[PDB]
């Protein structure tokens, strides 16, 4: 589909890449885009075609009513996510796992419960930001790969129900992104303009699991030629 | 690491695969086995587990000080799908006692694991590694526990622990009663389990359906992909 006269939903829409996803959805002739927040006040870019709703994806009432209101909608993209940058065992904050895994896992799923119904009324498509650590553990942070794993087999489960009903689902995993997420991640890290240009183009294609950057690909094309290697290497310290 | 004379202990032993493994570690000649169990030979300890409760999980872990064997084996499958669950919280329930509980067991036995070197084997799925539409949310938490236990198998690597995952298909026991043969036998599965301490794979892959689908996932992904879910 084209993003010419969609209505889009983009959690996460108030900086990073949703706030870079808003914009050139806008840019790109989307007719209007409901732009989830968690407080209205933090959005910059309130303008026409514009349309602000309090969303934390957690929050089972507030996505009800989101979905609610947006009865028109032919694109999500479930883009808000949650890294606490924490190992599984020596992890500062014991509770940092269960908390990734009820936004990037829970949250997406209330979402993809939640706007579906339209979705299938409308025609449409679903586009889940997830990580390339949804395909393995980076130790440093292994609860966020964990959770963003679950996301990805809850997004295969979601396609299958939803093939029939003509609504394409798509899983974009990226490497590190230059966003506030990722201000303790070195650089090289991929830019934002470039960012929102992959998923948006993930449309265009025909793949369903759509790897961003040079890193992703990298681990993609190791983890098909030869897993055990490419564990041995970076799960050995 | 050899089963003869270690301390072991396995969740889930009163049924099914982790009855069959408190079996054979006796036979193989484990000294000890702390049979980890939700309602409770001298070398048998029984052990009051849900692994989803951390005061339990805390209390056992207090008791096995000397384990040098750690067979995360419990699990719970719902067999329902992600957006049309019969029961919404479904998904939870799994994620709670696969993901969670097996997170709560590797956090509170490690340090004696530490202490005495061992092994920790996690018995996963191979729907960690791809879903099946009526059980995406199974799938769903053992993709959890497998990146969870491969960073806790890359905390653990310097200190005298190893850390392997096994990716079973269907094995006949209750769990599978609704799905259709063909199944493993669970003698062979409890083999396969323990056989997994001798070879040097970090991800052991049980019975021919998992074999088949690992080997498409690297070389054939598009495809099975489409087989199994469009
Ligand atoms: N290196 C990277 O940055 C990187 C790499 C791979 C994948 N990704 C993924 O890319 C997506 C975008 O992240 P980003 O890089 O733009 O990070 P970011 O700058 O930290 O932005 C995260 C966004 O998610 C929102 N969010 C977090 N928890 C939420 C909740 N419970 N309900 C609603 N919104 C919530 C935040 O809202 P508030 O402003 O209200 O906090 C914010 O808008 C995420 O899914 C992330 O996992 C990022
Ligand atoms: N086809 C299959 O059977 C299959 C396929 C792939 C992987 N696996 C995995 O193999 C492992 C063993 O399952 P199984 O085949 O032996 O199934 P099973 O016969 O149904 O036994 C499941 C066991 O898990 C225990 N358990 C569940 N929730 C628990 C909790 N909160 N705390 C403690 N124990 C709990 C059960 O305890 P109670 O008896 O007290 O209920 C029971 O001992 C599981 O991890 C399962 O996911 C099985």
């Amino acid at each position: 589909m084209q993003i010419e006269g969609c209505v889009a939903c983009v959690t996460g829409a108030d900086r990073g890449l949703g706030a870079g996803l808003l914009e050139a959805l806008l840019e790109r002739g989307a007719r209007k885009v409901y732009a989830g927040v968690r407080k209205k006040e933090c959005l910059s870019d309130v303008g026409p075609r514009v349309v602000p709703v309090e969303i934390d994806i957690t929050n089972v009432e507030q996505v009800a009513r989101a979905a609610s209101r947006a009865k028109d909608i032919t694109l999500l993209i479930n883009n808000a996510g949650l890294n606490r940058m924490q190992p599984v065992l020596e992890a500062h904050d014991p509770e940092a796992a269960r908390a990734e895994m009820e936004v990037n896992y829970f949250g997406t799923l209330n979402m993809m419960r939640a706007f579906s119904p339209a979705l299938k009324s409308n025609g449409g498509a679903i586009i889940n930001v997830l990580s390339i650590l949804a395909r393995v553990a980076l130790p440093s942070m292994a609860s966020l790969s964990a959770s963003k794993a679950a996301a990805l087999r809850m997004t295969e489960g979601a396609r299958a129900e939803l093939a029939p009903h003509r609504v394409r689902v798509i899983s974009v995993l990226p490497g590190p992104i230059d966003t506030e997420m990722s201000r303790n991640v070195p650089p090289p890290k991929i830019a934002v303009r470039e960012a929102v240009d992959a998923v948006l183009a993930a449309l265009e294609g025909g793949a369903d699991e759509v790897y961003m950057g040079a890193m992703a690909q990298e681990i993609a094309q190791g983890l098909a030629a030869d897993r055990q290697a490419l564990h041995a290497r970076l799960l050995t310290p």
